[PDB]
């Protein structure tokens, strides 16, 4: 409890990429680099020489593999993945001392899912059975790490934005990764890392939209996503907040929708033209919030002889997703035996010497039943 020095440093990303850990498949250890999703819940690896793969897994190299003599198909948007699924024997060389049996998804055929020019081979599903495919009794590998081992049932992300990198503490929680305290959000459901925001801030003014808004149709906790994605209803209020705050300069009207960057010489960013955010989330005791705060450092992303960021803030038609950009400011603990996702101010934060990001508590706000969708 408390430390776990072997844990530390143990991810590394490109920027946009997301972050990986190292993990071995097989008998002998097949060694790959994998996506740490909490936005999705199957254990998938690259299985065939797709021309983007590093390496990928050759199961018939590995002793311990077991067929299920099941295929998967995995279509979302954009894309799809494709695959037979099995057992093996799993570990996380910096990771705890143990292996499990795991479900792994062999992918066969894919499109739009591995990406050119990065550095992981699959993706490592952390969230719960209730999303995996195809159906919730393909047990995910953390539900596995925890029935066969004593690894605690909780892990936590320090996801340090800028090459990126960070740490995953699997079965409970460093404090060298945090300042301050931790606050809790409980999960609403046990599907994705499901959270109900309460209220929105923009530089301190309340949106004062219906708190139901913010979480059309959900909001979610998702390290396999850039970006911090709000629902189109509150997105469109934001970014007129936002763009209203940060108005002593002028961007294009497609900067904020994506659709082009800006740049500014180096060293010449305008932070402080641009306003915090901050979401107040829904506490552990009745009528009690806390609201984690994060700068543009977050949600302004380094992407010319020129500093060029995208604004990374977008629209969504799947509800909010704090992405990147929201965990980038925090440490994040998946405290799953609670129910309960833990934020605290990330000892690796970037930001300036004006403002810090911060996790405050705790706040009176009524009627936070309400704002989650049915
Ligand atoms: N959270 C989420 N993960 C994804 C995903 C894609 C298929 C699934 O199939 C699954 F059921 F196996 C699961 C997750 C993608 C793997 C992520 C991805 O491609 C990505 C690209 N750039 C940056 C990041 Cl941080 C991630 C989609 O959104
Ligand atoms: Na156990
Ligand atoms: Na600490």
């Amino acid at each position: 409890r408390g430390s776990f020095v072997e844990m530390v440093d143990n991810l590394r990303g490109k920027s946009g990429q997301g972050y990986y850990v190292e993990m071995t498949v097989g008998s002998p250890p097949q060694t790959l680099n994998i996506l740490v999703d909490t936005g999705s819940s199957n254990f998938a690896v690259g299985a065939a020489p797709h021309p983007f793969l590093h390496r990928y897994y050759q199961r018939q190299l590995s002793s311990t593999y077991r067929d299920l003599r099941k295929g998967v198909y995995v279509p979302y948007t954009q894309g799809k993945w494709e695959g037979e699924l099995g057992t093996d024997l799993v570990s996380i060389p910096h990771g705890p001392n143990v292996t499990v049996r795991a479900n792994i998804a062999a992918i066969t055929e894919s499109d739009k899912f591995f990406i050119n020019g990065s550095n992981w081979e699959g993706i490592l599903g952390l969230a719960y059975a209730e999303i995996a495919r195809p159906d919730d009794s393909l047990e995910p590998f953390f539900d596995s790490l925890v029935k066969q081992t004593h690894v605690p049932n909780l892990f936590s992300l320090q996801l340090c934005g800028a090459s990126v990198g960070g740490s995953m503490i699997i079965g409970g929680i460093d404090h060298s990764l945090y300042t301050g305290s931790l606050w809790y959000t409980p999960i609403r459901r046990e599907w994705y890392y499901e959270v109900i925001i309460v209220r929105v801030e923009i530089n301190g003014q309340d949106l004062k939209m219906d708190c139901k808004e913010y979480n059309y149709d959900k909001s979610i906790v998702d390290s396999g996503t850039t970006n911090l994605r709000l629902p189109k209803k509150v997105f469109e209020a934001a970014v007129a907040s936002i763009k209203a705050a940060s108005s002593t300069e002028k961007f294009p009207d497609g900067f904020w929708l994506g659709e082009q960057l800006v740049c500014w010489q180096a060293g010449t960013t305008p932070w402080n033209i641009f306003p915090v955010i901050s979401l107040y989330l829904m506490g552990e005791v009745t009528n009690q919030s806390f609201r984690i705060t994060i700068l543009p450092q977050q949600y302004l992303r380094p992407v010319s002889q020129d500093d060029c960021y995208k604004f990374a803030i977008s629209q969504s038609s799947t509800g909010t997703v704090m992405g990147a950009v929201i965990m980038e400011g925090f440490y994040v603990v998946f405290d799953r035996a609670r129910k309960r996702i833990g934020f605290a101010v990330s000892a690796c934060h970037v930001h300036d010497e004006f403002r810090t990001a911060a996790v405050e508590g705790p706040f009176v706000t009524l009627d936070m039943e309400d704002c989650g969708y049915n």
